[PDB]
Order: structure tokens, then sequence, then C-alpha cells
């Protein structure tokens, strides 16, 4: 059996909590569940197989109570290491937007969305490598080569692009870069740019009307900011793809560890 140390968090369906085996002191994080949605969320863990998504051991059941065994991220999550009101050095930025790519690039390559990207789920192990996490909001978006359009609202109200509040069904993949571009901006600004994409937020008409003077892009460097402005267009189909985004000047710039 395993004694539960601590909680690590409330992902978007549940607990999560550092454990640590009894016979072994192997620590491990465990996420504990009271349906349909735990089915979906195992079975999703089972074909994750990449360096920038989160090791998956497996899962046991007893009853009122169903467990998830993942390894334990030593160095925590993205989330602590964004310094509010400052971020983080660019080049550490960078990096991580650079293993951010690679996992979602994997992800959509096997037809599966995260739905619910931001620091919180970015965790970094010893080494400061980049695991995407928390599964539980995850979908195939893709299979047989055909893909369906979503119809759900999830995900996190600062991280969702705009087209998952005003459309009735949307593609996956432009919701997932959107998302990685606010975690962009957290990375360099240390500050969200607004409450949620809607023309009743102000800070998200002002970015509309290129009000770049203000917070938080004042504090981030035009070069990533070019970036953001191809990530961050309201209109999905004219947002930038990830291949673009491989192609962006900052995306490509040497910078200094
Ligand atoms: C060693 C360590 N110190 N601290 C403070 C956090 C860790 N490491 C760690 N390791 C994981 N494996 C997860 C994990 C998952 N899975 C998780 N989560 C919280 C709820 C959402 C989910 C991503 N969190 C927060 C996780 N934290
Ligand atoms: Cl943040
Ligand atoms: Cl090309």
């Amino acid at each position: 059996d395993w004694d539960l140390v601590q909680t690590l968090g409330e992902g978007a369906y549940g607990e999560v909590q550092l454990a640590v085996n009894r016979v072994t002191e192997e620590a491990v994080a465990v996420k504990i569940v009271d349906p349909e949605n735990i089915k979906k969320e195992i079975c999703i863990l089972k074909m994750l197989n990449h360096e920038n998504v989160i090791k998956f051991y497996g899962h046991r059941r007893e009853g009122n109570i169903q467990y998830l065994f993942m390894e334990l991220a030593s160095g925590g999550s993205l989330f602590d290491r964004i310094e509010p009101d400052i971020g983080m050095p660019e080049p550490d930025a960078q990096r991580f937007f650079h293993q951010l790519m690679a996992g979602v690039v994997y992800l959509h390559g096997i037809g599966i969305t995260h739905r619910d990207i931001k620091p919180h789920n970015l965790l970094l192990d010893e080494r400061d490598n980049l695991k995407i996490a928390d599964y539980s909001l995850a979908t195939v978006f893709r299979y047989n080569n055909r893909e369906r359009l979503l119809n759900k609202m999830c995900g996190t109200l600062p991280y969702v692009a705009p087209e998952l509040l005003k459309r009735r069904e949307f593609h996956a993949e432009p919701v997932d870069v959107w998302s990685c571009g606010i975690v962009l901006t957290a990375m360099l600004a240390g500050e969200l740019p607004w409450d949620q994409p809607s023309d009743s937020c102000q800070e998200y008409s002002d970015w509309k009307e290129k009000k770049t003077y203000l917070n938080p892009w004042k504090k981030i460097d035009s070069a990533p900011l070019a970036l953001l402005h191809k990530i961050l267009v309201e209109n999905p189909s004219a947002r930038i793809t990830i291949p673009d985004i491989k192609k962006d000047r900052w995306y490509n710039k040497p910078l200094k560890k």
C-alpha cells in the first residue's frame, strides 16, 4: 500500500497527491477518483509515449474509488517558475515553449487534444524538461484520418480561445495553440492578459485594438510579441498553426542559458 504525504493540487476533474510506497519509499503522484470520464482518461493515458508528456504507470480500482499512478515531477510545475509581474528569463521561456510545442505536436499527431493547457498542467522533471499532464479533459479530435469538431465548452477562462465562447462547433488544434500563446504570455510577463477573450472584456478589446504599449505586452520584447500577435488571432482559421510557429523568428532565435 501507499502513504498519501500531501496534495499536489486539483485537476480539471479530481485530486492529485504525493504518495510514498510503504515498502519501497518510491514517491509517485496518484490521482484518486470517486465514470464514463475516468474510463476515457485512463485509455488516453495508455496511448501516451513522449518525453514532453507525463509518464503513466497504471491504475487500480476499489469500489467507490479509483487510483491513477503517474511519474512524480521532481521539478514541480511551470506555474511555480513564473515570478508574478516579472515572468522568467526569455531563454528559459523559449526552451519551455520549444518543449510545450514538441508535446502538443505529439498529442495532435495521435489525434488527441488536451483542452486545458496552462502552467498548472505543465510539470518539470529533475533536468527541467517540461511534461504535459492532466488528461482529465483530453479527447479524440481525429480518428481514421477524419477530423471531428468539438462542441463542448471546457478548460480555463483566461486560457480559452474566443471561438470556444462563441461557436457551437470549432476545430480542436487552434484552441490548444491559443492556450500555448497565453502560457507564453505568462512566462514572459508574469501576468495573464485578460479574464476571458470576450468583447465584454476591456483588456481583450485593447489587444484587438493593438494597444501593446499597455501591460502585459509592454513587458514583452518585440520578437516574442510578434509571435504572440500571430497566436492570439481571434479568427481560428487565420490563427498561426504549429508548423508556422516552428518558422517564427523568435522561435528560431539563439538565446543564452
Ligand atoms: C515534487 C513536486 N513538488 N510539487 C510541489 C509538485 C511536485 N510534482 C508533481 N508531480 C506530478 N506528477 C503532478 C501532477 C500530476 N499529474 C500535478 N497536478 C496537480 C493537479 C493537476 C496535475 C497536473 N501536480 C501538481 C504534480 N506535481
Ligand atoms: Cl501565471
Ligand atoms: Cl517548408
